[PDB]
């Protein structure tokens, strides 16, 4: 109709004013709108951009020209606007009111965007902004501030009409490489065969490898020589038990992958009946306490069913764990019934050593473990072991301790603004990654809320988002002020709240940046003092201008703690006349810095990692580990110890013949029966 047409775009009133930039689609009213219209519009434009929306929505439903109402969407096409054409022609809005919850979200996080890019997110939100939309920013962004910049990108994008944009940011704010805000915007080797040899020969193994070495592999080689050489009628199962959850599906996978083309049946049972899957299935990846539950149960009772049982983190074989429950029963089975137990395969990085002191101690250790599991034989690389070792350099880890700076104003100064700005924030153990997760956790819990009073619910979050946002950059200012300069840790604030001066700069934002600013002049002059210099920064150097010496062709990697201490750690090396000779880039160059997580490498060096070190480096050889804490130095002398020991009593109990081996685990097994009576 007219009249009807008049009608339903007044009941729709809201969607559409809440969209459209109507200095966009004016062009295309030329006929149906005066020019004084046209005009007086976009001065409400200037004032409104959603009051311009509501003048124009007005002057409309009271025209009555031939057919305006075509003219329009014809326009509103005209403009790019797809998503308000289709919802004001079929009068269904169920699309740009399922964008109202993503809305009401990203204004609620907006205060993680401040920071980010707009020019580099442009391209992958594109088709979600407007034509003149995507150029007014571009102009913003470079002419103005690049804070100025994304503050009206998110402007349009809650104006955006298009049900695909909240899917489009999450992938713009993926590739751009934004992961926090996104994340918050929801045939064999010569050793393998040498490893596998005893198993294959039907032994009950203890595979001790090193981690990558690839002991899946080999178990899935134990597999095919066992199908391959199982005798007379009997039909081969196999149980892979594997404890975690998704350890457990990476398996479950590679086992489907590999072995159902050959024409086995493979399936995983999990958390997530067993009686038929075992039977159906020719291999089974499991959880262990899902049999020791089913077996408990009643669901099967005799663990004759498998010919081959592969435990992977097999020295989780002690105690309460479902493995020593699982050869608890095991070994009963082998006593009383006297029937056929299946193989057992024990897969391990390292079996430990427990409590011992002593290679001694260790053996009754090493030995305790492969009494639990029924092992006859422990299987190590030690043929193939130049083999291994070219295929893992594990680097020799040269540790060195460091003196810091013994005391940090800045740090104390930036700790009371933190107190204040946590104490603010309850109104509505800093310089870790702890507090860094804290925070992580924290906004996510905003993200959800979602309670009562929406409005004053999007104050409360809108608050959190800021305040957590602060704290974090306080907190990354803590750490580069201790493992980098203090000039690098002021610098990294100063920087940020030039930005939030740019941003849409809220009544908090003011009342926070101002508070800062309070504070500033203290802060200025601590840099300015020769007492800014930070020892544990001066001894990287010094290890670094050694590392250029006995090898001034090399070319180094250097983990800092944080991305913050990466683009400080680069100014700290320009700046410095020992590292003169040297310009470092970032994650030609001999030196990239990059943080803790394949750039082509030969030397690496550790800037205080809080952890073990061979996990990290694996995502040639030389690597050396500057720390602070003496607790790590003593810590990570203590494994290789321990680890040094282990391997020693291994070797010798492996120079044991058969009989003295197989009779020690027959001993400490019946000890153990010896202690069940009583």
């Amino acid at each position: 109709g007219t009249a009807d047409e008049k009608r339903s775009l007044q009941c729709y009133r809201r969607y559409i004013e809440r969209s459209l930039n109507p200095v966009y689609v004016l062009g295309n009213m030329t006929d149906w709108l005066p020019d004084e219209l046209r005009e007086r519009i976009r001065k409400e434009e200037e004032r409104g951009v959603s009051g311009a929306a509501a003048l124009f929505l007005d002057a409309v439903l009271q025209l009555e020209a031939r057919g305006w109402f075509r003219g329009m969407l014809d326009a509103m096409l005209a403009a790019g606007y797809t998503g308000l054409a289709e919802a004001i022609e079929n009068w269904d809005f169920s699309k740009l009111e399922k964008l109202e919850l993503h809305r009401q979200l990203l204004k609620r996080i907006e205060a993680t965007m401040l920071e980010v890019d707009p020019v580099a997110l442009i391209p992958y939100i594109s088709t979600c902004l407007i034509d003149r939309e995507c150029e007014e920013i571009q102009q913003i962004s470079e002419n103005r501030s690049k804070a100025a910049g994304i503050t009206k990108l998110i402007e349009c994008l809650c104006r955006s009409d298009k049900e695909h944009w909240p899917k489009s940011l999450q992938l713009a704010l993926d590739t751009t490489g934004y992961y926090r805000a996104s994340e918050l915007w929801d045939k064999a080797r010569s050793y393998q065969i040498e490893l596998a040899q005893p198993a294959i020969n039907g032994k009950n193994a203890l595979i001790c490898a090193p981690t990558g070495s690839g002991k899946t592999f080999v178990s899935i080689l134990i597999c095919e020589h066992h199908f391959q050489n199982m005798p007379a009628g009997r039909k081969a199962k196999v149980v892979f038990l594997a404890t975690k959850v998704p350890v457990y599906e990476q398996q479950k996978n590679v086992f489907k992958h590999h072995f159902e083309r050959q024409g086995y049946s493979v399936q995983g049972i999990s958390g997530e009946s067993v009686e038929k899957v075992i039977e159906d299935s020719d291999i089974i990846v499991v959880t262990p306490q899902i049999l020791v539950n089913s077996f408990e149960d009643g669901t099967l009772t005799s663990l004759s069913i498998f010919t081959l049982m592969i435990f992977d983190e097999c020295h989780n074989t002690t105690g309460n764990h479902p493995y020593n429950v699982l050869m608890t029963r095991y070994l009963e089975q082998k006593f009383n019934s006297a029937s056929q137990l299946p193989q057992i395969l024990g897969l391990t990085a390292s079996v430990g050593v427990g409590n011992a002191k002593n290679i001694e101690e260790t053996i009754e250790h090493i030995c305790s473990l492969c009494s639990y599991l029924d092992i006859q034989a422990i299987s190590t690389v030690r043929e193939n072991i130049q083999e291994l070792q070219r295929f893992m350099n594990k680097p020799e880890i040269d540790v060195r301790l460091v003196k810091r700076r013994i005391h940090n104003p800045f740090a104390a100064i930036i700790s009371n603004l933190m107190s204040e700005t946590e104490a603010l924030m309850r109104t509505i153990d800093f310089g870790t990654q702890n507090y860094e997760h804290w925070i992580v956790v924290t906004q996510r819990k905003c993200r959800l809320l979602q309670l009562e009073d929406k409005e004053e619910e999007s104050r409360i979050c809108r608050a959190l988002f800021i305040c957590t946002e602060h704290l974090r950059k306080y907190n990354d200012a803590l750490i580069i002020s201790e493992d980098a300069r203090i000039i690098d840790a002021l610098s990294y604030l100063t920087e940020f709240f030039t930005n939030v001066k740019n941003g849409p700069y809220t009544e908090l934002e003011q009342h926070l940046t101002a508070k800062f600013q309070e504070k500033e002049p203290e802060l200025i002059a601590l840099s300015k003092d020769e007492t800014n210099e930070n020892p544990k920064l001066e001894e990287l150097v010094c290890i670094l201008d050694d590392a250029y010496r006995y090898n001034p062709q090399t070319r180094t990697l250097l983990f800092a703690k944080t991305r913050a201490l990466v683009s400080a750690l680069k100014k700290c090396m320009e700046e410095n006349p020992i590292l003169n000779y040297i310009k470092p880039g970032v994650l030609d160059n001999r030196l990239l810095i990059a943080t803790s997580v394949i750039v082509q490498c030969n030397l690496v060096v550790l800037y205080e990692y809080s952890g073990n070190v061979t996990k990290m480096i694996q995502v040639g050889s030389k690597c050396i580990l500057v720390t602070s804490k003496t607790e790590v130095v003593e810590n990570e002398k203590c494994n290789r110890y321990k680890e040094e020991m282990m391997n020693k009593a291994v070797e010798k109990i492996q120079k044991w013949d058969e009989e003295t081996f197989a009779k020690k685990i027959h001993n400490l097994q019946m000890k153990e029966r010896v202690l069940r009576d009583s």
